[PDB]
């Protein structure tokens, strides 16, 4: 009865804190990340369902967090918050663990409506 954590990875500032205020009244401990290990440690530490990974990280391809998080649960969820550029990995990205593929300009609603959706609250 307490399994609400979040991993934010983003890197670019506007999306760790917007993401955050937002998870932050609606009830959801989410963290932030970006170098990519960051998520992982919070992941292996937490262990939370919802990730949402950015492509736009301008260091490394979170391809390959995506495998470590199907390597350490397979009941993990993760959403893409890049939708408007490529589309390579992502087709198999969804069917592998993408619950959404969000893109920029977002919207706060569009996300946290997903969330709610993915991961339910308690009662009301």
């Amino acid at each position: 009865m307490m399994n609400e954590k979040i991993l934010i990875v983003d890197d670019q500032y506007g999306i760790r804190i917007l993401l955050n205020e937002v998870f932050n009244k609606e009830g959801y401990q989410t963290f932030q990340a970006a170098n990519g290990l960051q998520a992982l440690d919070i992941v292996t530490k937490e262990r939370p369902d919802l990730v949402l990974l950015d492509m736009k990280i301008p260091g490394m391809d979170g391809i390959e967090i995506l495998k470590r998080m199907k390597v350490i649960d397979e009941n993990i969820r993760v959403i893409i918050m890049t939708a408007y550029g490529e589309l390579d990995m992502i087709q198999e990205s969804k069917e592998l663990g993408a619950l959404t593929h969000f893109a920029k300009p977002f919207d706060i609603d569009e996300i946290r409506d997903a969330v709610k959706k993915y991961l339910p609250l308690k009662s009301n």
